[PDB]
């Protein structure tokens, strides 16, 4: 299924994410660091953090309790559509999803 990484400079990166795989996983498994998953991707930190594409924010599971937690350490600015990508499985359901990367995780 793809997925959309758009840097903080526009640039767009498409990778074919298999299911059961987070986001977070296919983006460090492809070389996008600006992505880090510090924590492993247990929602322990918040270097994994991205910004749901408006179009897809209500249709991605929403995110529970350890997660919102977490969410307020994210050094970039703390959106209503930001989300810990290491949270976000994929799912044939969310082909053509996109994800927009903080200009940074810290
Ligand atoms: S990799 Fe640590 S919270 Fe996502």
């Amino acid at each position: 299924s793809k997925v959309v990484y758009v840097s903080h400079d526009g640039t767009r990166r498409e990778l074919d994410v298999a299911d059961g795989v987070s986001l977070m996983q296919a983006a460090v498994s492809n070389g996008i660091y600006d992505i880090v998953g510090d924590c492993g991707g247990s929602a322990s930190c918040a270097t994994c953090h991205v910004y749901v594409n408006e179009a897809f924010t209500d249709k991605v599971p929403a995110a529970n309790e350890r997660e919102i937690g977490m969410l307020e350490s994210v050094t970039a600015e703390l959106k209503p559509n930001s989300r810990l990508s290491c949270q976000i499985i994929m799912t044939p359901e969310l082909d053509g999803i996109v994800v927009d990367v903080p200009d940074r995780q810290w």
